[PDB]
């Protein structure tokens, strides 16, 4: 139902930073209302937190992106 170290459609943040410049948020902005918020990848890296219901479908990958 939400996006935890994804923003972006099927592509994956490369490693979000501090929400200062709004870039991880800047990513979830573009719904209009989505919100999300800049985390850690989980093991290197860090991960972009994306709130929110849509139609449906929210992850479909492990979250590994190419």
């Amino acid at each position: 139902a939400r996006d935890a170290y994804i923003a972006k459609p099927h592509n994956c943040v490369y490693e979000c930073f501090d929400a200062f410049s709004s870039y991880c948020n800047g990513v979830c902005t573009k719904n209009g209302a989505k919100s999300g918020y800049c985390q850690i990848l989980g093991t290197y890296g860090n991960g972009c937190w994306c709130i929110a219901l849509p139609d449906n479908v929210p992850i479909r990958i492990p979250g590994k992106c190419h």
